[PDB]
């Protein structure tokens, strides 16, 4: 049935996985190359005039949607996009479909019992507002907004659950409790599951993986409710296969194509189709209490670098 290019932004493990099964699926030859999104997006801009990939799958969808700005996406409305919630149906900022979303990362909190069990604390935190309990004086971990992108998230999404006044407060209270802002998103996840600290903010996924290995950690989705990043798939317009890659995003939002992510493709993030049977490890995400994160207010780079600076100036340095 001809053949299939796929510029992935996912894990190696999970895009091999994602072809290989596709391939036997439609009987499509089936190749990728894998590279971050901002490289990719590079790579895309730069091909333009003459693609070299059909389809950019995974990674964060933010910067297929500034692709999609640019006319260097084909729509397709897969009819698997009935199975989304319409929250998630069509996320990006140019609407029709020119990029729709696979998974979704969520922002949350990890506890370790065992180490918990030695604080005096009897109670799992459940909420965000729990973490400022000075019970935990020196017990949690985030990474510094200065150097991690889950950081940021952090402030976005607290911005947007409280407004930002509150947001920063809640900061203030939070930063006795922190012993450390680690310089990378997932270091509190390690650290967290080895009993460095005990309780780590960023995505439930990397904690996730640290329970499947052993780890004494309960995952919270907190009570208030919580913010997300997304992963993306859309076709590169003037693809030289758009046959395929209409197939290949009918694939991506199936039932089979995401639970095989997690089945075989080793990864833990929450499905978006819901139909689809999610890792006894990540969420029933009908049920989860999420906030319509802005991706077009919070990703832009002056708002980011003026929200990062006011961490600094009252919370790091204040
Ligand atoms: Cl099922």
């Amino acid at each position: 049935k001809g053949r299939l290019v796929i510029y992935c932004s996912a894990t190696n493990v999970m895009c091999e996985n994602a072809a290989k099964t596709f391939e036997q699926k439609y009987d499509v030859k089936t190749s990728f190359i894998r590279n971050g999104s901002g490289s990719t997006f590079a790579k895309i801009e730069a091909e333009k005039n003459n693609p070299q990939a059909d389809v950019w799958y995974g990674g964060t969808l933010d910067p297929q949607s500034q692709a999609g700005e640019l006319g260097l996406l084909e729509a397709y409305r897969s009819p698997n996009i009935d199975q989304i919630m319409p929250k998630f149906q069509d996320p990006a900022k140019v609407k029709g479909n020119l990029s729709s979303a696979v998974y979704i990362g969520i922002l949350g909190f990890a506890v370790n019992t065992e180490r918990l069990k030695k604080l005096g604390i009897e109670k799992i935190p459940q909420c965000w507002n729990d973490l400022t309990d000075p019970k935990l004086k020196g017990e949690i971990q985030i990474a510094d907004p200065q150097s991690s992108g889950t950081a940021y998230t952090a402030i976005a999404t607290f911005a947007q659950l409280w407004g930002e006044d509150k947001a920063f407060d809640y900061f203030k209270h939070l930063h006795p409790n922190i012993s450390q802002y680690t310089k990378s998103g997932i270091t509190p996840a390690r650290n967290a599951a080895r009993g460095e600290t005990t309780v780590g903010i960023g995505f439930l996924h990397d904690y996730a993986l640290e329970k499947e290995q052993g780890a004494p950690l309960e995952m919270v989705v907190p009570c208030e409710g919580t913010g997300y990043e997304l992963g993306g798939v859309s076709i590169l317009k003037g693809a030289r296969n758009l046959d395929n890659a209409k197939l290949f995003v009918d694939f991506a939002l199936s039932k089979e194509g995401q639970e095989t992510a997690w089945k075989k493709g080793q990864a833990l993030q929450t499905l978006t189709n819901t139909t689809a049977e999610q890792s006894p490890l990540a969420f029933d995400l009908t049920k989860l209490k999420l906030i319509d994160y802005d991706f077009e207010k919070y990703g832009a780079s002056d708002e980011r670098k003026r929200l990062i600076n006011k961490w600094v100036d009252e919370i790091k340095l204040a």
